[PDB]
């Protein structure tokens, strides 16, 4: 069932900690490692529930996965070598695993079924199912193109050129993965850049994949299908979405100085840091380096006084998952913060725009929720914020709503309670221990 947790006002947060691995890259390490020819070795893998579910799905299709010491070792089946799964592939809470695997296996000439939890089962799959239908995949789904879904690929898939209609890295990724088992050239056109882990990693595994960016920013991504993929050595960088929680906590809690090590700094993932810096945040980028083919750095974060800012719609893709924690930081900034271009927040683990606005109001914050926007006016000293009666924020099975509001309680005059902390382990099982080590006071019911 559910397990509520309550966060209480803290004295400064202090320490140096290594953040857990990046979820986006961890999911893809299991997928590409499972598909490629030969052996793939992975260090720094995120072992949250979401990633483990992807691992079990690849095993169900023939990949062998094991953990030796601190390294995950995978024996892949080779491109075109996936085997028909015996039972439905259960992705739990993870849309990333579900949507990417739909493209990967949907083009194979055997049936595959996809299921998930109460949250995933309400999310839209049409955005990935439509291009697959164009590629010749037969689709069976519930009303609204929701799970459960059963796919059956054609004997010979059809390559397509697909312009992604919304700024989704998962749709782009699903089409490219379907392209791996399709003869000919598959092309994805992305008018606004989204996280590029799929493109970079496929190139690293040997795929004939090119990316061309027009001066106007439009990206044309071409992949030649049915080519060989070769197992690789992968070093996963720290998760920038997970980093956001102790980072914002350190900015807000007076008397704080927290350093987070080995953080992924790919610009498609750093919109929150840029936004916080414009608000006056003291974030130091230390020893920027190249690790495992990605840009990483350590970040030293210190208590700062923040001021409201305008966050443009075009920055959304580079920080889509950090809007909840940004909304909490704004609740303590001087003045108003306005964020627009938020339509995508409504189809995540929870409708994040509605869950954030209701949670902020329950905890005394002045804010205005629009169809696709949010305005927050802060109270720097935190007085009158939080909930003295102990009323719980509804998380709607969304672990980022739970983590964002627990950070708020470390700063507000009154404690902040969330109705469920059990979903935090989907992407950040280390959260409670990591925050407690820095000095945070969070009581688990
Ligand atoms: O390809 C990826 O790795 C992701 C792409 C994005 O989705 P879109 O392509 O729809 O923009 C993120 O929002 C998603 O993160 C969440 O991913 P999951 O649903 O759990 O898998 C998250 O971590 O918060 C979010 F979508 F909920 C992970």
């Amino acid at each position: 069932s559910s397990r509520p947790a309550t966060a209480r006002k803290s004295s400064g947060l202090s320490g140096t900690v290594r953040i857990p691995g990046d979820k986006s890259i961890s999911h893809r390490s299991f997928m590409f490692g499972g598909l490629a020819s030969g052996e793939t070795r992975i260090t720094g893998l995120l072992e949250g529930e979401d990633v483990i579910n992807t691992g079990k799905a690849m095993q169900a299709m023939g990949a062998r996965i094991r953990k030796e010491g601190d390294t995950w070792i995978i024996d892949g089946v080779g491109n075109g070598g996936l085997l028909a799964p015996e039972a439905p592939l259960d992705f739990g809470n993870a849309a990333t695993g579900c949507r990417l695997t739909m493209g990967l296996v949907g083009v194979y000439d055997f049936d595959s079924t996809f299921i998930g939890d109460a949250s995933l089962t309400k999310r839209p799959m049409g955005r990935v199912l439509n291009p697959l239908r164009e590629m010749g995949v037969q689709v069976k789904s519930e009303d609204g193109d929701r799970l459960p879904v059963t796919l059956r690929g054609p004997k010979t898939p059809t390559p397509i050129t697909y312009r992604v209609p919304m700024a989704s890295a998962q749709v782009k990724s699903a089409v490219l993965l379907a392209g791996l088992n399709t003869p000919g050239i598959t092309t994805v056109i992305e008018p606004i850049m989204t996280r590029d882990h799929t493109e970079k990693m496929l190139q690293g595994f040997g795929a004939n994949l090119t990316v061309e960016t027009d001066a106007d920013g439009v990206r044309t991504i071409r992949l030649e299908g049915r080519g060989k993929l070769t197992g690789q050595v992968i070093d996963v960088p720290g998760d920038p979405s997970s980093t956001a929680f102790p980072l914002v906590a350190a900015l807000l809690v007076p008397g704080s100085d927290v350093t987070i090590l080995n953080v992924l700094m790919n610009p498609t993932r750093t919109g929150l840091i840029l936004t916080l810096q414009e608000m006056g945040a003291d974030i130091e980028v230390i020893n920027p380096r190249l690790a495992g083919g990605e840009d990483v750095a350590d970040l030293r974060v210190r208590s700062s006084t923040l001021k409201g800012v305008t966050v443009p719609e075009d920055r959304a893709p580079s920080m889509i998952d950090e809007y909840p924690i940004l909304a909490v930081a704004a609740a303590f900034a001087e003045g108003a913060t306005v964020m627009n271009g938020l339509e995508e927040l409504r189809v995540k683990e929870s409708d994040r725009l509605s869950a954030v606005a209701n949670g902020l109001k329950l905890n005394g914050v002045d804010c205005d929720e629009g169809e696709t926007s949010l305005v927050v006016r802060g109270r720097p000293d935190g007085k009158g914020l939080g909930n003295a009666s102990g009323a719980a924020v509804a998380t709607h099975l969304d672990h980022r709503i739970a983590m964002s509001f627990l950070v708020m309680g470390l700063v507000s005059e009154n404690p902040v309670t969330v109705d469920d902390a059990t979903m935090i382990a989907t992407s950040f099982p280390e959260f409670m221990d990591l925050m407690a080590g820095l000095g945070a006071k969070i009581e688990l019911s």
